[PDB]
């Protein structure tokens, strides 16, 4: 009785780690995945001071001034 | 040495691995709630340029240049 | 033949040990910190502030007033 | 019974070993990167400093002290 017991709990030891395997994979696949943080943040910093680097070279606030200058 | 040692030892095996593949389950489960940076990092950098476009375009430093032109704003 | 299921199983159980060391420290890394909208509205908040006291503070306006007559 | 065991031991122990290293791996991946928070502090005081370089350089001075 014995030799069962641990014939038992061997196969669902071994059983066990297939369903741990697919766990880990996923979890490999989905780091492996994404984009690195530092040129996530490079590429979006460059954008926000590209838009506003145009925006203020725009001069919006020119206009009204140079109406009541003529 | 004898098989009733084994036997805990197989049946500590068994559990501890049963509460790792809980915890590994639970590290999936959360990188896999954590939603993408490139998509989060977009909705808040147009969030940021918006804002700062509202407060430009309002030109509030007008007011004073304006007011010494004698014209309101 | 005892001895080397014994030898074995030690050795899957000395492995679990390192294992769960492992498992651990991933579980304390990923959940101890904020979760990323709330860290980029933190931020993003930090530099509008950051700008709109620049802004508002008016830097370009003394070189114009000088040169219009005023001061 | 006893071979049968032996050998789904054996097939236990080497198959943990590469779930041990794959563990590993998943930690030495959320290592080589710098903490998101520390990582946007710093991306952040650029993007402040360099339109305070714009700001405070008045590109929009020239055409109103050209009509005074
Ligand atoms: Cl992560």
């Amino acid at each position: 009785a014995n030799l069962n017991q641990i014939q038992k709990e061997v196969s669902e030891i071994l059983s066990d780690q297939k369903s741990m395997k697919a766990d880990i994979k996923a979890i490999l696949e989905l780091l492996g995945s994404q984009n690195p943080i530092k040129e996530s943040l490079e590429t979006v910093a460059a954008k926000i001071v590209n838009d506003l680097t145009k925006l203020i070279n725009d001069c919006p606030c020119n206009k009204e001034i140079l109406e009541a200058l003529g």
